[PDB]
C-alpha cells in the first residue's frame, strides 16, 4: 500500500496521464490495494485544495481535483 500510493501521487499530481504506466501500476498491484491507494490519493488531494480555500479563499483547487478525477 505505502509503495503503491507512493507511484499514485504522480498519477494524481500530472495532469496528463500516460495510459500505458497506468495500466502497468494497476497490473503490479493489488485490487484491494489500487482501490485504497486511489482512495487516499484522493482524499489527500481534496483536503490539500480545502485548505488552500480555507487560507487564500480565490479560485478553485477543487475545480483541478474534480478535473483530474474526470481524467
Amino acid at each position: 500500500l505505502a509503495e503503491s500510493v507512493t507511484e499514485v501521487e504522480i498519477f494524481g499530481k500530472a495532469t496528463s496521464i500516460d495510459p500505458n504506466t497506468y495500466i502497468t501500476w494497476i497490473d503490479k498491484y493489488q485490487a484491494q490495494l489500487v482501490v485504497l491507494s486511489a482512495q487516499i490519493a484522493w482524499s489527500e488531494n481534496v483536503e490539500t485544495a480545502l485548505s488552500s480555500m480555507g487560507g487564500g479563499g480565490d479560485a478553485a483547487p477543487l475545480h483541478s481535483v474534480l478535473s483530474n478525477v474526470e481524467v
